[PDB]
């Protein structure tokens, strides 16, 4: 199926990618990982989003998400997204054509009493998917979590 | 990866699964859909799941769902689904081994305003999968929205 208009401005992210980051929380020792993320389309005005991370050493699997993004032509932009630890988030924001970037905040985070917001901000570079994950707590202000750079398949 | 522990008295849903389904409601006119559903596992206490629905004449994409199921051994299981439409569900219940059944009800629906609660049923009969998903919104009551049957692939 050919690219819905909607999604056309974000086509430079369809494919799969994959490569490394990096997590680190105030109650959590930086930790690494590898990652590959795929974005794919059946021609409605939504990619599909699916996620996987794993142990750099073994390969051996970490976590998962999937999900959906769901961009507009005024630039605004919903992503909702499941993961394999049993949170869901609604998040909201902007593309920005131009800096080939994304910014979400989250309008609702599920089934995770701790976490109250997630922020995800994603950028292409030379080429490459860069991302910021942010996340607050009750007690711990936005802030970052996770940082990741993945380069296209 | 072997099965863990967690997810072994599920492994009658692990595969892919194809069949159709109806939906109805109070405001809106039956349709029939072609659906696939596929469960897979990394070895973790989680089960991942995708689906797909399609128009049953000429194979043309409606939706798209995924998320994870996560049982556990005092047969308590809770699932987090996105969808294409730009809803999240966070599911909790019960699965029953002599019944092959699983009944969920949601503790949330994330980011649709008008529908308030989600249930979803599953069985296993004569080797199918079968579900009900039923709906209420501010002015319906719980009740039916979607039912199919799969055969196992």
């Amino acid at each position: 199926p050919p690219v819905h208009p909607f999604v056309a401005p974000l086509s430079y992210l369809l494919g799969t990618w994959r490569g490394q980051g990096e997590g680190e929380y105030p109650t959590i020792p930086s930790f690494r990982y590898g990652e590959e993320i795929r974005f794919s389309h059946s021609g409605k005005p939504v990619i599909a989003y699916t996620q996987k991370t794993w142990k750099l050493e073994s390969g051996a699997p970490l976590l998962a998400e999937s999900g959906y993004f769901r961009p507009r032509p005024d630039g605004s932009i919903e992503v909702v997204i499941a993961c394999s630890t049993g949170l869901v988030e609604v998040q909201k924001g902007t593309y920005n054509v131009d800096e080939q970037s994304i910014k979400l905040k989250s309008d609702l985070v599920g089934n995770a009493s701790k976490v109250k917001e997630i922020s995800r901000e994603f950028e292409l570079v030379d080429g490459k998917l860069s991302y910021v994950v942010r996340w607050s707590t009750t007690t711990n202000p936005l802030q970052p979590l996770l940082k990741a750079i993945l380069d296209k398949l």
